[PDB]
């Protein structure tokens, strides 16, 4: 797809990444996968995120809910909404954090964004993470 | 860990897996990831689910949930609960639907079962998913 307005491309195979975590967002109804590249899983793994090193890739992967037809407790992922991601550079993206920020959207992956400008939106609740290098996600415990 | 009481060893690797999809469970107030194998990951993305071929692994891992403690409204991963594991061969496992059940709690990974017919139990709600080979998930779609 087409590049973010900022210039950050689409990751190839994040589709293969491995799991980080998942989480739901009550108030947008949707359900959540984050899974990020060998750096930041590593990363995870190791508690190396105070901050997260140079190379890690963060993503979001966003499905509408639904219930599922023979089991209506399980709530399961319906339509896909989005893609959010997030790079670690600390030199690169110094103005926003040492992170740069990338979003797209749909299955047409449409980036998102007016301007070159618009990660400072991302800023706007990531920097309530900023003790936690801008990242919310706690990693999912695993033995 | 010990093997389950039905023989199946715990697949070892199984959190280096790709994902398949993710789910919350109302009723059980629990968060699940679901990952398979290779053979599982090919299988679902290519739609070769009936049956599913053998060797194929699904692992459902789930975790209780709890509220973010910077944003309350995502729900994310708690202490992790339990991994649930379907292990496809046809002719071993003809006598429960052709899948070896098996799972294991805790962080301690203690196998789950009194005996080795406790896979019954497994089958008792999995039946309700015999026209889809016994499985519930749905890939979750990605472009
Ligand atoms: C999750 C996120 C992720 C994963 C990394 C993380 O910080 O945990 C990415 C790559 C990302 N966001 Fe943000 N985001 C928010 C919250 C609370 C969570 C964790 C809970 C969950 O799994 O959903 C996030 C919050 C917000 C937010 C507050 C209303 C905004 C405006 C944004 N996020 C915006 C962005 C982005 C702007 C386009 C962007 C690329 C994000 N988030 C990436
Ligand atoms: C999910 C499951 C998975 C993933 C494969 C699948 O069928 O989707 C495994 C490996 C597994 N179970 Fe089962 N299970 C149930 C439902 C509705 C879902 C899908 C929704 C979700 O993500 O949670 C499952 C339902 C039940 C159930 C009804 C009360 C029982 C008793 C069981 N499952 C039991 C077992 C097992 C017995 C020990 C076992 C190894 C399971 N499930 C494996």
């Amino acid at each position: 797809p087409a590049a973010a307005p900022n210039g950050i491309s689409l990751p190839a195979g994040y589709k293969d990444w491995k799991m980080i975590g998942v989480s739901s967002r009550i108030e947008q109804n949707n359900l959540r996968a984050i899974l990020g590249n060998d750096i930041a899983v590593k990363a995870a793994r190791e508690g190396r995120t105070h901050p997260w090193p140079d190379g890690a890739i963060l993503v979001k992967l966003s499905w509408k809910k639904s219930t599922h037809e023979l089991f209506p407790s399980a709530e399961v992922p319906g339509d896909f909404t989005q893609a959010d991601f997030m790079v670690k550079d600390a030199a690169k993206y110094a103005s926003t954090g040492g992170w740069g920020y990338a979003r797209w959207l749909g299955m047409e992956q449409k980036p998102y964004g007016a301007n070159a400008d618009f990660a400072q939106e991302c800023m706007g609740c990531h920097s309530g993470a900023k003790a936690a290098d801008y990242v919310f996600t706690h990693p999912a415990k695993l033995p």
